[PDB]
């Protein structure tokens, strides 16, 4: 995997039951502004990020997704940048674990992203893939096997009690 210049993390609960810390490594060298706009959001220096956001979509055996902050259903959220920023790195694939940053289409970057739990291949090439899940990957698959309704959606709000830098 590239080399990883910081350490985040989640605090993750289920509604009134805590599952745990989820601890990302980021990759600066190959995803600078990637990297800094996802670091930022998780210590929340700006009044506003990934605390106290959701998992609004979860596909069993694939990945989950979150950082939507701003409508909570996968429609919005934003960058440190603005609105939307562009696609920084596209070299770096997928592997179990990626933190790799959700768009709708080439250049639409905000904040959203998602966590690979198998190969996606397929998504190499248009999705940049910017960290890796060091540590609490078994919260991961817990978050995983919970509920979900139409559009995969979790029937219990999974949150992201706090998150911050290590």
């Amino acid at each position: 995997e590239p080399e990883v210049t910081a350490k985040v993390y989640f605090d993750v609960m289920i509604d009134s039951e805590p599952l745990g810390r989820i601890t990302i490594g980021l990759f600066g060298k190959d995803a600078p502004l990637t990297t800094e706009n996802f670091r930022q959001l998780c210590t929340g220096e700006h009044g506003f990020g990934y605390k106290d956001s959701i998992f609004h979509r979860v596909i069993q055996n694939f990945m989950i997704q979150g950082g939507d902050f701003t409508n909570f259903d996968g429609t919005g959220g934003k960058s440190i940048y603005g609105e939307k920023f562009a696609d920084e790195n596209l070299n770096v694939k997928h592997f179990v674990g990626a933190l790799s940053m959700a768009n709708a289409g080439p250049n639409t970057n905000g904040s959203q992203f998602f966590i690979t739990t198998a190969p996606t291949p397929w998504l190499d090439g248009a999705h940049v893939v910017f960290g890796k899940v060091l540590d609490g990957m078994d919260v991961v698959l817990r978050i995983e096997k919970t509920k979900t309704n139409s559009h995969d959606r979790p029937v219990k709000p999974v949150k992201i009690v706090a998150s911050g830098e290590l």
